[PDB]
């Protein structure tokens, strides 16, 4: 089960959420956590990781593409351009890698979803509630099974937990 055979096209999705489920607020994420920082680059590094457009024009010029991963966007403009990375307007072309790691935004998690068989969350314990037009992290059936992780505490002073999901 955690092994990827070559021959395969695993999908996993990755993200970080306060415990309202909120994901992201006008283009941006609305805390910031170092740790979660790491834990993100620890997965997804040597991958190709798939994103939305909206999450590429949130990460500034000179950050993007990001380093050691296949960058591959998702769009359905044709005029769209990500430099250095691949645009495709579909998840059946973004998904030619034996792993795969869906970075978000809430639409293409949705979007996503009924392909993947591993959820990596880190949940901020950062009371923010869900506005109208926010990002949200996917909702999670009980076709997947889940080991949650303590509660930790950041340098920043912000408490955090990881949780691991798998289905078949
Ligand atoms: N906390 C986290 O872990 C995390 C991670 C990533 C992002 N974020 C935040 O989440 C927010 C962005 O999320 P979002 O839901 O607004 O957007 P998104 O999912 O990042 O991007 C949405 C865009 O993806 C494209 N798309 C969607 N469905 C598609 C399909 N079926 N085929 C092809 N392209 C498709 C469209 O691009 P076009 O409009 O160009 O057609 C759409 O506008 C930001 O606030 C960002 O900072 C948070
Ligand atoms: C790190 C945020 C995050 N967390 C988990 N758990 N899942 C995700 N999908 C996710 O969003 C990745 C795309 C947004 O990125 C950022 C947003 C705000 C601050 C920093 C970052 N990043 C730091 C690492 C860097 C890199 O890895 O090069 C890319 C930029």
């Amino acid at each position: 089960s955690g092994l990827v055979p070559r021959g395969s096209h695993m999908v996993g999705l990755i993200w970080a959420q306060a415990t309202s489920g909120v994901i992201g607020r006008g283009g941006d994420i609305p805390w910031r956590l170092p740790e979660d920082q790491a834990h993100f680059r620890e997965i997804t590094m040597g991958h190709t990781i798939v994103m939305g457009r909206r999450t590429w024009d949130s990460l500034p010029a000179k950050v993007r593409p990001l380093p050691g991963r296949r960058n591959v966007v998702l769009s359905r403009q044709a005029d769209f351009m990500a430099s250095g990375a691949e645009v495709v307007g579909s998840l059946e072309e973004a998904l030619t890698s034996p792993e795969t790691w869906v970075i978000g935004g809430g639409q293409v998690y949705a979007l996503a979803l009924p392909y993947a068989t591993r959820c990596e969350v880190t949940e901020v314990d950062i009371g923010l509630p869900r506005e109208a037009g926010d990002a949200l992290a996917p909702v999670l059936d009980e076709t997947w099974r889940g080991e949650t992780g303590e509660w930790r505490f950041s340098r920043s002073g912000l408490r955090y937990r990881l949780y691991s999901y798998h289905r078949s």
